């Protein structure tokens, strides 16, 4: 939804954007759950400020 | 505050800034990490003087 948020608030849901870039750069299978475990870590974050 | 410190004596209450550069050139859960800690130890021993 654009513009559109809950109530007046500014509680924003707003997923988190990843490090480095291109969904082919890795196939590694690892170097990338590493980035998983950032990205929950990042999820908590974002999740108790509201 | 600008100067005006309580007393006199020698006090002065520490900013424990960081090494490295600004929010915006690390941006990682790993790097940032381990800065915190390092600023969390430096501010400890900070602290235990005076």
């Amino acid at each position: 939804e654009s513009k559109y948020n809950e109530n007046i608030e500014g509680l924003g849901t707003a997923t988190v954007i990843e490090t480095t870039q291109n969904k082919a750069a890795l196939t590694d299978q690892v170097a990338l759950g590493k980035e998983i475990i950032a990205a929950l870590t990042k999820a908590r974050a974002a999740l108790t400020k509201n």
